[PDB]
């Protein structure tokens, strides 16, 4: 079986996806973590980018139409961006970056690079990412230049697939909307330049494609005794912590559950006392849980817990009073 | 003008909503904060509730169909819940809580109370919330009992409106799906009870209605010199912090912007040096920013900043090194 078939079998088995395709309990968490990271690094982390959410009663058009409004209430001037999570019925994280046409090309390259680095910063092997520029044959009527980030999914024939497209649509969008709506959307310069209709650089990433890329790239099988493991970035892992009492003994449970409640205040935690500890470690590793917290009888007097890191499996026993902080620093976000 | 007209004018003016209706830059942040709080207190904060996301190609049905799968991969037994953000084209935060029929009524009351408290815990005046039980005339064919939480929006005639419905749909849903799909979804008991098809308690809250209720309830006008203010809970405010240098002097900006960058790592921050400080304080108050951080020339040597709290307007000057923590403790989430 191919890598894709293996990962899909795992995803169905552990509830990442359910055959229908619908996202199961882990799939929703991974999807929302991906969306949160995209919004964080695109909207809230950038002063020149603000968000918007439009209705698609039956998508990027909803941004252009509201351009004027955004310029007024948000008090933004080019270069600046408007981001959105558009239900293209698959979701798509898209952004329209309005810039002076003179800089259009420079900005384009910027967003071609930044976006790529984004994926790399979340744990994707750069060797599994590449750039594919559309020739004039592909270039849409409005797009002067189009560059697709492509990920090595592992298909038959061509193993690469589009993951995100960054296009230079020029001034076609705003000009069309101005002509059709009878409203001037021009930012004619009165400061060291001439009149222009803002050019648009459009990064658009299919959320499903992003999740598939992260899931496939995180897969690993390392020894002997083989171990299937999703090496997710901590910010993307569906489950951040696993509170695993050493046994079902009624002494460990009342304290391990209190610790799990403390942790659930902040992160999504999974509590499991079923069976042997090694099986539970393998369970958590299969779904990329970055840390496991084990409570044993020695904790009833020593008042500590064993923290096991996913990839290395190295264990460190630390005071139960500090666990939260010890995890926060390591979980980020 | 009515309270609703006033709040709507403010929302359009400040970009909460744009006339089309679409959410502007602040509206998206408020909406996502509401959704995050709902998911946090319903899914990640409860071990007996897990999430799911289904496709609605043209909503609660998608949950029932996947019930079996969830019971297998999630390893859950009744009483337990499955939550979802269903695109009913308006979004709706819904949950299906499967329970043994014997407890169905008790659990029902629980979710009638808990949900209500949820709103109250996020800053809604309990006096503006009420319960409305549907008579048998209203009770749907499948619903034995139906209770709507209603909020005092301020309409004409009847000023109340549905905000969230909590229904006891009995075993109609799973029984229908079993008959139609040829799959047994029964949890026939083999432990101190008899055979049953899990009963369903359904809390469903319209996200738009929730956002409208929060926006309306947060509105206030307090003196003299009147001050319009959205008294949002810190977890719901679209903007958590406002870095406001005392003036555009080139000495304050390079440091205030560094502080704003530090804060943007964590929260959504708004930087504004335009005009007088009082006007900027009023701007931030109009949209419910819980804290304003002012940098003045005294900071260039004292290395401190003035933190102004929204409601009280009380100011406290604290070291710029501690600001993040000082805000974290006060912003929650
Ligand atoms: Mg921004
Ligand atoms: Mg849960």
């Amino acid at each position: 079986a191919s890598i894709i078939d293996t990962v899909a079998n795992l995803a169905k088995r552990r509830g990442f996806v359910y055959q229908s395709w619908d996202y199961g309990p882990l799939g929703v968490e991974l999807k929302e973590n991906i969306k949160r990271q995209w919004w964080k690094s695109m909207v809230t982390a950038r002063e020149d980018v603000v968000g918007i959410d439009t209705s698609i009663i039956l998508t990027a058009q909803g941004i252009f139409t509201n351009f004027a409004n955004v310029v007024t209430t948000a008090r933004k001037k080019p270069p600046f961006g408007i981001a959105q999570t558009g239900k293209s019925e698959f979701e798509q994280m898209e952004m329209e970056f309005f810039v002076e046409p003179s800089t259009a090309k420079e900005w384009h390259q910027y967003w071609i690079d930044t976006r790529l680095q984004w994926y790399v910063d979340l744990g994707i092997d750069r060797d599994n990412l590449r750039l594919y520029e559309h020739p004039p044959e592909k270039l849409s009527h409005y797009a002067e230049r189009t560059v697709d980030i492509e990920y090595k999914y592992g298909f038959a024939g061509d193993p690469w697939g589009e993951l995100e497209g960054i296009a230079n649509r020029t001034d076609f969008d705003l000009s069309t909307h101005s002509k059709h709506s009878g409203v001037d959307l021009s930012y004619y310069d009165q400061a060291t330049d001439t009149r222009y209709v803002p050019y648009v650089i459009e990064p658009a990433a299919g959320l499903t494609r992003s999740l598939m890329a992260f899931l496939i790239d995180a897969y690993s099988e390392d020894e002997v005794d083989k171990r299937t493991v999703l090496r997710f970035d901590p910010r993307l892992a569906p489950v951040k912590v696993a509170v695993l009492p050493l046994s079902r003994h009624a002494d460990l449970s009342p304290k391990a559950r209190d610790l799990a409640a403390e942790l659930r205040q902040h992160w999504n935690v999974e509590f499991d006392d079923a069976g042997a500890i090694g099986r539970r470690y393998r369970r958590q590793d299969e779904v990329g849980t970055p840390y496991c917290v084990t409570v044993d009888f020695d904790s009833l007097e020593d008042n500590a817990v064993t923290v096991r890191e996913r990839d290395s499996m190295a264990q460190e026993r630390i005071s139960i009073d500090q666990v939260t902080d010890y995890l926060a620093v390591r979980l980020k976000g």
